[PDB]
């Protein structure tokens, strides 16, 4: 038997490397990485890899491996793929944990705009989690936190995570974690996959897949929003992506609303991540 080594990047930035069987399935390697981590809860995350474009891929955990990395390394990403819509449901403290990580990253990334108070808070509580209390003897008026929480970083963010830690005195890790997801789960951009496209007309738009729908970000006035059940049927042919919407009360036939994506592969991405979104609404 063959094998081939896998790197994995962790959501503490850690590299966690094993071997699996040059014709595993995906299953294969998150089975391990999955068992590693000690997660039970594992269908709400999924393994990503960069190609050439180094544009991220979910690793499809039913396909081969090699038919999907194909002529690229084995170096792959562990990440949030279902973004639970109320945390507080989760059965585990250890899922909730793995999915601030992920979180922390989705906001230093600016994938997941906050406001200055937002970026303090769930700052102060990331703080609370990791260091426990608040202690001065760690912390001088010109204190500059080791933690990333922030696009970008100002001496007035700082200060505010600061004074919020205070404020936290007694927080146990799973407390602050459960805080920190409150918090984030109602920012407008959570759990929202963003795709470039253009519509009909050929002006560039943003679709945003998500636990609810589709979003169709036109401008700031014009968000179309199409819960699940509004959307009948999804498909790509070549560069092109359809949605058929369900009609409404002055339709008589459903409506069908095409994009133009780069090329066939952003298409066929986009197609895949809707049907995943629309399995995972039929499940809550
Ligand atoms: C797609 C999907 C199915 C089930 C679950 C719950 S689990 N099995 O991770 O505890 C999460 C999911 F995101």
């Amino acid at each position: 038997p063959k094998s081939m080594q896998c790197k994995v990047i962790l959501l503490d930035g850690s590299e966690y490397t094993c071997d699996v069987e040059k014709r595993s399935r995906g299953q294969v390697l998150f089975d391990k990485v999955c068992e590693h981590l000690n997660l039970l809860e594992k269908d709400y995350f999924g393994l990503t890899y960069r190609d050439a474009e180094n544009q991220k891929n979910w690793l499809d955990p039913a396909k081969e491996i090699k038919k999907q990395v194909r002529s690229g390394a084995w170096h792959f990403s562990f990440n949030v793929k279902f973004y639970p819509p109320d945390p507080a449901q989760l059965s585990e403290d250890i899922t909730r944990y793995y999915l601030c990580l992920q979180l922390r990253d989705d906001i230093v990334s600016g994938r997941l705009p906050c406001s200055f108070v937002t970026l303090a808070l769930l700052g102060s509580y990331t703080v609370q989690s990791e260091l426990g209390d608040y202690d001065p003897d760690e912390c001088g008026s010109d204190y500059i936190s080791e933690f990333r929480f922030a696009p970008n970083h100002t001496k007035e963010l700082e200060d505010k995570v600061i004074e919020l830690h205070k404020s936290h005195r007694g927080m146990t890790p799973a407390e602050a974690e459960m805080h920190f997801l409150e918090n984030a789960k109602k920012l407008s951009m959570y759990g929202v996959d963003l795709h470039h496209a253009k519509d009909s007309e050929g002006v560039e738009i943003m679709l945003g897949v998500c636990a609810s729908g589709l979003l169709i970000y036109r401008d700031r006035l014009r968000i179309n929003r199409f819960a699940w059940p509004k959307v009948l049927k999804i498909s790509y042919k070549r560069n092109n992506f359809y949605i058929k919407i369900r009609p409404g009360e002055f339709e008589q036939f459903e409506s069908t609303i095409g994009f133009k994506l780069p090329n066939h592969r952003a298409a066929k991405r986009l197609w895949k991540v809707c049907v995943e979104h629309h399995t995972f609404f039929r499940l809550l």
